[PDB]
C-alpha cells in the first residue's frame, strides 16, 4: 500500500546510512520497520557476495524500464515466496542502491525505491497476506 511503499524507503534510507551514503535522494510499522533493517543485516552477513550475478544481469541504467527488473527480482523466486526470500528482495534493492550511487547515478535510488514498491505489492503482498501479514513477519524475525 502506502505501507510498503514506506517499508522500502525505511529499509533503503536504512542501508545507505549504515554503508555510509546519503539517504537524501528521497502490527505498528516501527515494530516491521526494526524487524526489516535487522533481518537485513542478518542475512547479508551470512551471503557477502551482494547478488553480483545479479546486479550484473540488470546493470541498471537510467533507461533501464520496471519490466527488466521485475525479471531479474523474479530469479530470487523460482522457487515461490518465503520470508527468507523476501529479505533477499530487500537486501538486494539495498545493493542495487548503493551501486547505483557508486556509479554516480544517485537518481535511480528512488525509482528503484518505486519499483521494489510495486513488484512488493503486485507479486509478494499476495503471500504475505496468505501467510499471516506482516504480524508474522515480526514473530519470526522481530
Amino acid at each position: 500500500s502506502q505501507s510498503n511503499r514506506e517499508l522500502v524507503v525505511d529499509f533503503l534510507s536504512y542501508k545507505l546510512s549504515q554503508k555510509g551514503y546519503s539517504w537524501s535522494q528521497f502490527i505498528p510499522m516501527a515494530a516491521v520497520k526494526q524487524a526489516l533493517r535487522e533481518a537485513g543485516d542478518e542475512f547479508e552477513l551470512r551471503y557477502r557476495r551482494a547478488f553480483s550475478d545479479l546486479t550484473s544481469q540488470l546493470h541498471i541504467t537510467p533507461g533501464t524500464a520496471y519490466q527488466s527488473f521485475e525479471q531479474v527480482v523474479n530469479e530470487l523466486f523460482r522457487d515461490g515466496v518465503n520470508w527468507g526470500r523476501i529479505v533477499a528482495f530487500f537486501s538486494f534493492g539495498g545493493a542495487l542502491c548503493v551501486e547505483s550511487v557508486d556509479k554516480e547515478m544517485q537518481v535511480l535510488v528512488s525509482r528503484i525505491a518505486s519499483w521494489m514498491a510495486t513488484y512488493l505489492n503486485d507479486h509478494l503482498e499476495p503471500w504475505i497476506q496468505e501467510n499471516g501479514g506482516w504480524d508474522t513477519f515480526v514473530d519470526l524475525y522481530g
